[PDB]
């Protein structure tokens, strides 16, 4: 039966968390490491049990966790982390949590990233990095998940793992199309040779190896920064003949540069902008508009065996 | 492998529906119907099918119904549409666009109701409710999911069918108690005899017998009304003890009423005030503030197996 | 030269507020009172003086109340709070904070009520309405604006006092044309005799004594529930010509029920829909949808010389 | 009497527009121009008049420029304009509006930068900025007001003109300070000579000379990045004593950079963090989290001359 509860919207922020350092760059991407002078993670926990039905079916609090406990579990636990990552510390959170608490016999958790970009400022006359002052960034986030169960025997698995990037949002201006779709009764979209495609993008991707997502060994850790600059050097690159295209050719390329991934899944949306002037006297220029509401979108999951 | 692609936030607005009537009364509610004079809907289409692999492999749009068409198609069926609930709209939807396209293997909609209140007007020398003028709610809302397949043999299954109610927010000012619950190094939470309890509720059922869900009988059908209506109900004849506690009971009471229905699940939030000030002289009143960001959830599934 | 600091977003919720009664009823609405077993307000609060200038200048902050300081000001006299209005209880605070701070010069405090509606439970037998229970409301809520000054002698005056309501929105499925608009290199829009206008509402007014705004004498307040009801009775009565020619109208009709209201300040926005579906066989039913986003907006000001 | 009408969410994109080079740089910024490959703005337009009375009060369209023709006209002008600015693009719509619109007095714009950002494309054997692939951001964005009469000699007269830069979201981690404010029966805030302080900036500039702020000159104009700059910088160097005594600082570095404004005007918000966990063993670490929704706000004005 369905059966679980917890606490959401847990913020948390940590200064001069280990910096994470030795991750390879990529042609795509310079990412080499996050100095983590501010670490800001939202996360959801959720957990379950047999035992906690009577919680439900009589009212009785006797082996509830309050939520407000799991909001100062999570945050007393993030200051005693020593790991690097996100997906580390949701492991530790995980584990630590399972520990504490013998009646619970499974636990979600999901991480994301609350980033923040680093800022200008002049230091006797030069300017340079700020190691003080931070901009709160609304744009694309690193995400992490991690569900871990108590089995019989009383050990604890992961079983399951999912490392992300989320609120990407892109535009290419030209070199896009989208033709030779089907046309009857129900169509009324023109083929277009050349539109700036405009797409929502929500990547996440499983590792073969569970410990390779935690940064222990960083050599072997896939940063969101690095699947960011592979999605738009991507798309760049491609004469995109549709979104399903490109999120396939953007997989590829992520597989191929991190062969340590077992699967890459693709969450997209199609806000594509409205013509209104096509031609401008004297320059290659034109005119757009925002549409209406209703927005295309794809699900596509890329693996090895492809 | 994981492969769908679709439109959402399609928008449609049809007045002069065919009136939902018929319907069986519960003591909890005096819901009698709907009217119909202005209704609606915010759809979400996904469709997929293997036959679609190479609009994303090899950019071969030839097999693909645009997600633009997609739309058209629901705006102009609820154009077309004879029956009463948006239940029985999405099958309407489904069944008509698996036989329209044959390489579509499955497809899966949500609906979700855009309601509108009845505004009064004053004309012919009485005060009475508008028949034209309606007022824009952006409180709770009925929803509808549906999954149907085109099967080996060409026959078109329903596998999944859901119902809802979604955004209903709740606040009992007393009556409510949070208590017995584990103490310990994690805990700062005051156990509290009389609290202002506030939830946020999504509620969803299923029906033993999917064509219940429909309409077309309107004794068998379940509103969201008649929910909302039992929610509320059984908030103020409870002590509660929890929110689980709550939660538990109302999914019975919801049960009872509706014998046709197999399961119901909950989705709840607490965002219970802070308390300001507990005693005004000369009053029983009390001053609360809103908490911070983190929420309580609670997610779960009572059956007729209870 | 502009110099305020102060706070917003101070959520503050009473219960057992003492009841408005005894209020001036109109043909237009049969608001009777409040109940205020449940009453919420969030409050936004400003000041000014010259003295306050060297905690900006010099970063001394002698004379600087903490805004954190203001929000307990706020939440503390929301409780000591004897009146019956969210006009009422901004004098009372304003008066009260100049009073406290001889330094401060000005204030202004803006209050926005926060809705909660009736339910209903089965109890004893019958089913009433709740004492206990009730449903948070997003949709329109009554507004509150103050700016008192402190004299050369000491002395308080009001210097402005505005009431309101918003986020009120209606649509009139019928009976509303926009024709005759200029037609020229810039028209594309089609002249319409018979659209289906929707249009946001926010409307405020001033009364020619102040004093009638508190409720102390409740036969001499306006409740943001009658205006409603005037602006959805006088909307269903007019054959429209445009948002415009609306508007004027809700205001003449509103100055005329309420002779102590000085003038009526009109904030609309049109958010129509986009028809998709003429004709549907066999019904006067017709399909819309959502436009772009950009909305048509109307600023009109009626005063007592119309 | 107020009465306005005109169109908000006016989104506009147009590609390749006039590139803005030769601006004359400052040490606090590195900033020089805009590629202009891509330049999206959000108009709202408003216009009044006298003659426009019927309009209301007779339901007479005869001299109504529809706000959908509004919507057309900015659009139309963004693909003829051949300036290289935001606000240079507001006159040009202003000035062109007066002028085909003779029964129109006033007209007032507000233009929003719609911001997009470079991202990493593998370009000629090495990752490169992109050309084509851009990132829509929302983060901080740049601002523009324009309001314009037509005097009775029939003249054109700009009578109000401001520049700014919006949804700045700023974190200094520590070297900052609030100490010293009035400590009485309404403080609860603790004394801290060490926060991190997080501050919402919208800073706002007017020109001496009208004609500086269309870029025309470019050695003239005042780039909202190089304000952005400025503020980053500005908060790194100073030991704030308060945002009060922060944003004062930050005004004089804007108008010791820039003789050729006027003033600077700030709407600051406080969104600083809570406390959890005050000491790490072994780190100069700490651990926060989001606080109570209430924030602190400061509005102030620098004149050239303080
Ligand atoms: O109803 C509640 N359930 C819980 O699990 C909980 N935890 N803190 N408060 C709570 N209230
Ligand atoms: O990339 C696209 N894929 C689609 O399926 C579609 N439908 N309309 N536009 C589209 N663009
Ligand atoms: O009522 C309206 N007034 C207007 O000014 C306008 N412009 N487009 N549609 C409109 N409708
Ligand atoms: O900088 C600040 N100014 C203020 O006025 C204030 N009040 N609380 N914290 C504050 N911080």
């Amino acid at each position: 039966r369905v059966m679980y509860y917890g606490k959401g919207d847990v913020f948390a922020y940590r200064t001069y968390l280990k910096p994470l350092t030795g991750v390879r760059t990529i042609p795509e991407s310079p990412f080499s490491g996050r100095d983590h002078i501010l670490f800001g993670v939202n996360v959801k926990i959720s957990v379950g049990g047999t035992k906690l039905l009577t919680s439900f079916t009589k009212g009785d609090n006797s082996l509830v966790v309050a939520t407000d406990s799991m909001k100062n579990f999570i945050q007393k636990h993030l200051a005693s982390y020593t790991g690097t990552t996100i997906e580390g510390f949701l492991e530790y959170v995980a584990t630590s949590f399972l520990k504490k608490y013998s009646h619970i016999e499974k636990i979600s958790l999901i991480g994301e990233e609350i980033p923040f970009e680093t800022t200008f400022a002049v230091k006797n006359g030069n300017r340079a990095a700020s190691e003080l002052v931070f901009k709160k960034s609304r744009n694309e986030y690193a995400t992490a998940y991690l569900n871990m169960v108590r089995n019989e025997d009383n050990t604890l698995n992961i079983t399951e793992q999912q490392s992300g990037l989320a609120g990407l949002q892109l535009i290419k201006v030209s070199g896009n199309s989208f033709v030779g779709f089907i046309r009857d009764e129900y169509t009324t979209l023109p083929e277009d040779s050349n539109r700036p495609l405009f797409v929502y993008l929500n990547i996440k991707w499983k590792y073969k190896n569970t410990e390779d997502s935690f940064g222990t060994n960083p050599e072997n850790y896939v940063a969101a920064e690095q699947i960011r600059d592979i999605a738009t050097s991507v798309f760049h690159e491609t004469e995109t003949l549709s979104i399903q295209h490109l999120i396939y050719l953007i997989g590829r390329r992520i597989l191929e540069r991190f062969p340590q991934l077992q699967e890459v899944y693709f969450e997209s949306q199609n806000h594509t902008w409205d013509k209104i002037v096509e031609e401008i006297p004297e320059s290659e220029g034109k005119v757009y508009t925002e549409p209406r509401p209703p927005y295309g979108f794809q699900c596509f999951t890329v693996t090895q065996e492809d």
